[PDB]
């Protein structure tokens, strides 16, 4: 659908994933934090190539396609919300209900036969853990838990985070995050020295192929994901040699992190514990268009009361955000960016030469291929085909 | 020719118009004002995708294709007019006559067998009402009147105006201008308050389909156009309601404007009277390339002598230009711009959902389809095919 | 391979040359000066569309493809040379030898089965006359002399020069340089007045077609090129006339230059003597990508000892560089640039109308077509096709 059939033919193992340049339809995705959207102040964003509007009305979020049915302009060019329940296109005043997208009035012609007989696409929106999720899909949504990693929605789990737009395809981001050997790029992170981390350079794998991961399709809430098990039969590498000469060493700090690493559909990584033994990291790589994603980073820590919550928050702002989310993950950003050119023409998928630790990535590509809930296409983006 | 055959098949009603992305060949178009081009000071512009040079020689305008026959460079990169009758290419000094485009000399080789045996394309140029029109077409031109709205060329009609380059396809501009319901976007114009205009929000149409317009193919000078008659059987809308609640009102001033609205091939709108009961507006949307047009705005007022002419001019500069041509029509510019994305892939033509007041636009699309004098193509732009 | 088959069919005379948009593979090309690359300080450049790294190790130059075999990132994003013999990719620490490109270690997994079993492409590099040449080709290189003009590699010949990136295809540059009538564009050069040059406006050719050039395929070092002989039977033009009227004259200085003009594969011009009777100019137009070339300019003067060498150098810096390489050849840069649009869609090759002095260019197009050592293609650039 999105990629040259000749390339798709050559990746048998994982063709749906190679075709899913625009992401997977019929999943939940986080797009902003709750606190970024106030009552009666609509926001625009692009998700899976679709321009969307989000509004908060009597405290509740609603999401409309930001494209008028009439002449295809963005309503957001000049927002006119003239009743709490509605938005009016600035051009010829077609008026839509936030609740169901129905065209309920046309100010320029209240006799129009179109009234009541057209409807703008809406998507479900839910807030959880101070995060706004959109179900970019058709029909009744699944529970959010299906599309979130374990423990993210636990009652006591306190989530704080950061979001930004990054110029790479979302798959380059997923793969970088779940890539065991990419830990090499983090060897000089301020986080490593300043938080006294143990951090190898890499891994000498052991065991068989199947032992390198746990593929999860037996989670009772219907989550689908892969655990990275390279360290169970594998040996961490702390000394990097060239021709037998040690030229680089790993980090020999005390704090043990990243015991459990798992990637989940639609594209969220959970690293536990990280960046400190008492907290976890959940990060999403949300498709905006073929070239760009939201890097939606969260750190979670179980907190028992408002006191714990407020100090977590203060540590987050003074330490974990600059030192970890920025000081550790900034290198991930430019690593993703550096793979853009090779994958741009869809040929990186066939001309890459993988090595042993990439078994984790292969397992993900296969899981995503088999268990995604739909391939987003340009027809989804450009819409229904009329023959008037 | 310009658009995917599959799309053209789906717009039966008006396929030539959908194909005419680059505009209609074999019409007159205004491109600048007379006062902008002085004796012996050639100017460059692009019209229907073609790079042109215009010069004034003994008071008269001439137009040459700005592309040397030899290696295809623009002569205008470095203009060398070394005799009044000629221009010399800066590269190998092929020299062309302004009057007929004939290659009359080559300074670098006066023995060349090419001399007298090659000719650059020329186009007819006429000045009228202080406006420079180019006939972008082949063969002997029609009278200018054929391609101008009624009354524009009347003896007493004094024309003043403004020109600029706007980033939309020319058809988006035509349609916006001739769109009865688009009056909604003008509801907050400074012109409306400050010139005490009556201006509805829209129209409740009445009568039959055919009564909504007058299609003109019986004009004796051969003009072809459409009058917008929505107000003859229709009722203006001054109260905009949502769920029966009045949320916006029109403008209840005294001055009645825009009694007669007509669109004419090749793409010129006449609104009478406007922006004041004693004057009219004529505006062209001239194709530059597929993405851009000249928005060539003129206001006309019958003046009996130099006294009337000079005060018209002073009102124009102090009032009508800032208040009307800018303060009213600026909103039209960004409205055009907002339709670009939907129409960019040629699919807006099939995926738009039209309503009743768009009958005027449909009538234009059909008139333009039937009565245009040719479809400009990329072959016109890139030129004659040689097999040397 | 690179151009629409329908266009290639129409240039029978010279189709390989029209197809060679990215240049000719299996030739030597100069890319920088020796003094620009220091011991242990690798540099990045693009040549024939390929991203390359060059390093100096124990005084000797080596060239590796700047694209990791693993995930296709540029090694140069963050260079890690951790042993003199090697470079380590910043991402997962695949480590390559400069000498043969072999993957000799992987810091992230020293047990990997890939080690010793993969190799990055290398290219031969030679320095001569203070210029760095890369053999962008496969297999054992020819002698450099094959791909350089006569006398460039003479022992006593002292070469100084300048390099920059110019935004045109390399062929537009070659043709401009070897175009006899293009001398017109140089008629106002500061060099002409300030160095008292004789410089005609052009040439009235005489003799037959074959007499206009000498095609060289009998050089014993295997050079292939064309001498421009237009002045042997032709008469220089010093008076430019339009309708018989003299409107421009040539330059009637004393110093006679450019007696011998020759173009050589892969695309180097030699003008002798120039810009002074006692020196010569050699200039390369090196393909970077389809849109851009290095304009690699050198001036050569036989020098007998260090005294002559040092004064040559001082004249070069104070006079010949600003006055000739800049003051004369700057006009060549913008002339090349002005042909870009006509040749951009590959149609200039068929829609150009050539005249008599272009016989030199035709002879080159045919020589290049017949004697080039390979057509660079996008498959060369994007690489070997794997079916893992
Ligand atoms: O995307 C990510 C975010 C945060 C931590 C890691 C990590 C993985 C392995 C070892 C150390 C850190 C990661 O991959
Ligand atoms: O393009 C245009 C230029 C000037 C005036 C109008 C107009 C049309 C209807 C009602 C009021 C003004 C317009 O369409
Ligand atoms: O590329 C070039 C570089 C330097 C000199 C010339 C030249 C050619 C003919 C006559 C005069 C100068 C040239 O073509
Ligand atoms: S484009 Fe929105 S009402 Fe017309
Ligand atoms: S390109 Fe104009 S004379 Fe050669
Ligand atoms: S991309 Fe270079 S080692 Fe992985
Ligand atoms: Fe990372
Ligand atoms: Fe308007
Ligand atoms: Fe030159």
């Amino acid at each position: 659908a999105n990629v040259d059939e000749a390339i798709l033919k050559r990746v048998k193992g994982w063709a749906p994933y190679v075709d899913a340049k625009l992401g997977f339809r019929n999943h939940w995705y986080p797009v902003m934090f709750s606190k970024e959207i106030n009552e009666g102040e609509p926001k625009t964003l692009k998700l899976l190539g679709e321009n969307l509007l989000v509004n908060r009305i009597d405290g509740k979020l609603y999401c409309l396609k930001d494209r008028c049915l009439h002449r295809g302009v963005q309503l957001s060019v000049k927002v006119e919300c003239k009743t709490k329940s509605t938005i009016t296109c600035w051009y010829h005043a077609w008026t839509y209900r936030w609740e169901d997208g129905v065209l309920c009035d046309i100010l320029t012609n209240p006799t129009s036969a179109q009234i009541g007989r057209q409807k703008l696409k809406t998507y479900p929106v839910q807030e959880a853990k101070g995060c706004v999720f959109i179900y970019l899909g058709d029909g009744d949504p699944p529970p959010l838990a299906r599309d979130t990693p374990p423990n993210f929605l636990d009652d006591d789990m306190e989530i704080l985070g950061k979001n930004q737009i990054i110029k790479s395809n979302w798959r380059l981001a997923v793969e970088n995050g779940f890539d065991p050997s990419h830990i090499y790029i983090h060897k000089d992170s301020i986080l490593v020295k300043d938080n006294d981390l143990a951090l190898p350079l890499g891994f000498a794998p052991g065991g068989d192929r199947k032992q390198q991961t746990r593929v999860v399709d037996d989670d009772v809430v219907g989550r689908k994901g892969v655990y990275d098990l390279i360290g169970e039969h594998g040996v961490p590498v702390f000394e990097g040699t060239i021709g037998g000469e040690v030229v680089r060493e790993g980090a020999y700090g005390e704090k043990i992190v990243a015991n459990d690493i798992s990637i989940w559909l639609p594209g969220v990584l959970k690293v536990n514990p990280f960046p400190n033994p008492d907290m976890m990291q959940f990060e999403w790589y949300v498709p905006i268009d073929e070239n760009t994603h939201y890097y939606f980073q969260t750190l979670g820590k179980p907190c028992a009361n408002d006191e714990e919550r407020k100090k977590y928050e203060q540590e987050f702002e003074s330490k974990w955000k600059p030192m970890a989310l920025e000081g550790f993950n900034n290198d991930d950003i430019w690593a993703r960016e550096a793979m853009v050119d090779f994958y741009a023409d869809d040929k990186g998928w066939v001309n890459e030469i993988l090595f042993e630790s990439d078994e984790a990535i292969v397992a993900w590509r296969k899981l995503a291929s088999e268990h995604n809930q739909g391939i987003q296409t340009q027809a989804h983006v450009s819409g229904l085909e009329h023959h008037h």
